[PDB]
């Protein structure tokens, strides 16, 4: 007696939640420590990390 | 939802705070003392630092 309409469904759902990378800076003071930089020096300065 | 302004930072300082070199004076008094310097004299004197 009914005429069904005849439609179901499905669902999901997804999650973009992060960026994709942190980029962690632990920032250089490089006259450093022990050491001397001098007007019209003339060198190189290292930070591995 | 949101669209990133992708954009991370790192950063370091330099400190410059010498000159490269300190010229101490110790001036010389050249007649010098338990010496003698006379007019028209021809000679030598020296002054090791
Ligand atoms: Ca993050
Ligand atoms: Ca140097
Ligand atoms: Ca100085």
């Amino acid at each position: 007696s009914v005429t069904s309409d005849r439609t179901y469904y499905g669902y999901g759902d997804v999650s973009v939640k992060n960026e994709p990378v942190n980029v962690v800076v632990s920032p250089f003071s490089f006259p450093g420590a022990n050491a001397s930089l001098s007007s019209g020096g003339q060198g190189v300065f290292k930070k591995p990390d």
